[PDB]
């Protein structure tokens, strides 16, 4: 499959720069706002099925779902939320200006929390606080499964996805971490940083785990 | 992608039909026989590295792994072996007679415990003992990934896989369990198993376990 390169909007660009650059402390509430996304995706869902069932039926199982792949250095955060079409895809994230992108950046420059992030919507970007690349891939019952990728550049690709797992609906956050980030592949981590951040949630958090058979 | 579709080799048919209907206890044999292939297909790519060691970098670590999918009733046992090309699979998993299966068949009529379907070459066929469907996803260094998938009627598909995850190396036996044998969904009775039947094994036996943090 042939990807698609598209530009980034200049200030989602700039917000990344300052994102992986001025942001030191508090690194752990990406997973706060990634469990956030999900919950809303999966939100959508339910209520789009609050008028229409069938729209369950291609992933009956509500649920978020984090997998540390240690080998890779891959922490994958999984929901069966709505999800993305490629048009979504390439429109919710990059190409159109996000309303709260400047004042964001504003508030971060004057000393804001990085936790302030998801008041002003754009807290996907919060994952280049410990991810170099992210693939998102993407399978909306509207649509075909989709792989948006970024490197933090300038620019991103998507691609009909023809090499991962089938999702039946929702999405797939795979994070490739920065090597000084790796905590947060190990189950205690990841336990402590849902407990603080991640109380409220509707829907189950599944966390998959691979043991040595001793 | 399309599949094809190819007919078994009739004693093949007759040996699956026997397994699964006349075999009533001892079950549990199928995962000692799934690994044991597993740990065969290990030692055939360590091996075959001694003199091309970049055949090891499309999966550099060996292992075998075990990954319980609950909503699904699926059992899947991946290892990182040589694999399987296309070819492969189509003979031998049901297009070529295996020497044992006939003596096997004879020996299984006469009272013969299920646990010396490995002494004859035919033990991959133990795994109808618990499933009715089973896939064989496989990748060999020399072809790409392909999915074998059979019922248990008389003809299997092979497809050109761009539907599962790409395993780097290697092949995954997905067991699509039937109601009565979910107990190895279980991460105790696998435990359990492995202990009884698979205590000398070179390469490590990994188990995914999936639990709600709560
Ligand atoms: O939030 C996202 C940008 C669009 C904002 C509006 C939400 C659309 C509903 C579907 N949202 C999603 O697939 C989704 C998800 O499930 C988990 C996530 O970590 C992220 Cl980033 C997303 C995408
Ligand atoms: O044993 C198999 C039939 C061919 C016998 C000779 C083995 C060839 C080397 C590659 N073997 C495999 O991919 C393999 C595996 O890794 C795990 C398994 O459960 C099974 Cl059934 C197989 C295939």
């Amino acid at each position: 499959m042939a990807s698609e390169t598209f530009e980034f909007q200049a200030e989602i660009t700039q917000l990344m720069s300052l994102i992986i650059n001025t942001v030191y402390s508090n690194k752990e509430i990406f997973l706060r706002e990634l469990i956030s996304n999900a919950s809303d995706a999966l939100d959508k869902i339910r209520y789009k099925s609050l008028s229409d069932p069938k729209q369950l039926e291609t992933e009956p199982d509500l649920f978020i779902r984090i997998t540390p792949k240690p080998e890779q250095k891959v922490l994958e955060i999984r929901d069966s939320g709505i999800g993305m079409t490629k048009a979504e895809l390439i429109n919710n994230l990059g190409t159109i200006a996000k309303s709260g992108t400047k004042a964001f950046m504003e508030a971060l420059s004057a000393g804001a929390d990085v936790s302030m992030i998801g008041q002003f919507g754009v807290g996907f970007y919060s994952l280049f606080l410990v991810a170099d690349r992210v693939q998102v891939i993407s399978k909306s019952n509207d649509d075909e499964q989709y792989i948006w990728e970024s490197n933090a550049g300038g620019s991103f690709t998507v691609t009909l996805d023809e090499v991962n797992e089938r999702i039946g609906r929702g999405t797939i956050l795979r994070l490739f971490l920065k090597d000084d980030q790796l905590e947060y592949l190990e189950e205690k981590r990841i336990k402590e940083v849902i407990k603080r951040h991640s109380e409220f949630v509707a829907y189950p958090i599944q966390l998959v785990v691979t043991k040595e058979v001793e």
